[PDB]
């Protein structure tokens, strides 16, 4: 099945998922000089004070931190969005080396990792319905650069030993995702897709301009995870990013001058 190896990686996905060659695929390169400032874009509203984290899972492709999305407890509104989007999970993409790992690029620059906070539009009632709609999902993307440690990440790093292999989960309550945000909420936005199969074209992307800093030791711990299940040959979970796709007939908008 699909993955990030030589024989099953991004360049092969189109055979099972023909939408891989579609008109609104993600990620993309953000060309800062051709993005257009749009004064009509509103500030983002991130309301995460009542978030309820539940569990952390190694799904064989990344690790997900899952939230209770049965009520409006952790929501995203404003920005380019109409309506209310509820947080369901976050996950990361990262590299084998500090000079790669992000999915989006900025003037062709790759960051060490990229955080995706995934939200679904409450008008569609459940996540599975929302992914079938062009405005179903809103994903907040945050870049990670290597430098100073991020204290609010450490609780995630320390539990990774307990979910080393595919299919393992652990209880993960009382985690506050506000400790992952940068100071500024200035952003770029464009219409795109999921970056893993099934690659559905259901996402409004909101990519923050300001990266967060994490330490070398924090990222090194991500690279100790395994793509494989327990008692199968070890293959390190690294380079779980899709490369940039053609922009086609899309414009990237900026919230800032
Ligand atoms: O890989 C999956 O399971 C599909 C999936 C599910 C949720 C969010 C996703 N995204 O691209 O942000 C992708
Ligand atoms: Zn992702």
């Amino acid at each position: 099945h699909w993955g990030y190896g030589k024989h099953n990686g991004p360049e092969h996905w189109h055979k099972d998922f023909p939408i891989a060659k579609g008109e609104r695929q993600s990620p993309v390169d953000i060309d800062t000089h051709t993005a257009k400032y749009d004064p009509s874009l509103k500030p983002l509203s991130v309301s995460y004070d009542q978030a309820t984290s539940l569990r952390i899972l190694n799904n064989g492709h990344a690790f997900n931190v899952e939230f209770d999305d049965s009520q409006d407890k952790a929501v995203l509104k404003g920005g380019p969005l109409d309506g209310t989007y509820r947080l369901i999970q976050f996950h990361f993409h990262w590299g084998s080396l500090d000079g790669q790992g992000s999915e989006h690029t900025v003037d062709k620059k790759k960051y060490a990792a990229e955080l995706h906070l995934v939200h679904w539009n409450t008008k569609y009632g459940d996540f599975g319905k929302a992914v079938q709609q062009p405005d179903g999902l809103a994903v907040l993307g945050i870049f990670l650069k290597v430098g100073s440690a991020k204290p609010g990440l450490q609780k995630v790093v320390d539990v990774l030993d307990s979910i080393k292999t595919k299919g393992k989960s652990a209880d993960f309550t009382n985690f506050d995702p506000r400790g992952l945000l940068p100071e500024s909420l200035d952003y770029w936005t464009y219409p795109g897709s999921l970056t893993t199969p099934p690659l559905l074209e259901c996402v409004t992307w909101i990519v923050l301009k300001e990266p967060i800093s994490v330490s070398s030791e924090q990222v090194l711990k991500f690279r100790k995870l395994n793509f494989n299940g327990e008692g199968e040959p070890e293959e390190l979970m690294v380079d779980n990013w899709r490369p940039a796709q053609p922009l086609k007939n899309r414009q990237i908008k900026a919230s800032f001058k």
